[PDB]
């Protein structure tokens, strides 16, 4: 049993809810919250800007030190950093950004990072401001992630379309 409440069950391991991942994080304090990161860990807007704002910019400060030491992530890659006030850990995952012309086939590689964690609170990768089709992102999630994932969909209209269209 875990603390996640009000989710619709899509599969054995994937759950979904219309909610802001920042607010969900503040309530649950999950072991892992996933950030919709870019390779530079520049948390300017969407899931990343909102998560970073909720940490009072401490996520950005930590991220800048990570990049100064390690250099940029790969598209499809990830790193584990602090969850600050939101979670124990933040898994920063880089889905492909369609608005930069990145290979959508990298979305499966992105979701494979989730399999290193038994339970996660996450957004739909490459969805939101990353430009991918969220229906596609949910399908890749279900077909890739084997660990237990609690998806927070910020947009109510989109949430209802993801559920209604789910095969
Ligand atoms: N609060 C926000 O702006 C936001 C954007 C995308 C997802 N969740 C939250």
């Amino acid at each position: 049993v875990n603390s996640f409440s009000g989710y619709l069950k899509l599969t054995d391991n994937v759950y979904i809810k219309n909610a802001d991942i920042v607010e969900e994080a503040k309530k649950v304090k999950p072991t892992v919250v996933v950030n919709a990161a870019n390779v530079y860990l520049k948390h300017g807007g969407g899931v990343a800007g909102a998560l970073n704002k909720a940490t009072n910019n401490a996520m950005q400060v930590e991220s800048d030190d990570y990049i100064a030491t390690n250099g940029p992530l790969k598209v499809g890659g990830s790193c584990v950093l602090s969850g600050h006030n939101l979670a124990k850990h933040c898994l920063h995952v880089v889905g492909p950004n369609v608005n930069k012309g990145e290979d959508i086939q990298l979305l499966k590689s992105a979701y494979e990072n989730f399999n290193q964690h038994e339970v996660l609170l996450a957004p739909l990768l490459s969805a939101g401001i990353f430009g991918a089709d969220p229906i596609h992102s949910l399908r890749v999630c279900v077909d890739t992630v084997r660990t237990n994932v609690y998806l927070a969909v910020f947009d109510k209209n989109l949430y209802d379309k993801l559920v209604s269209s789910f095969l």
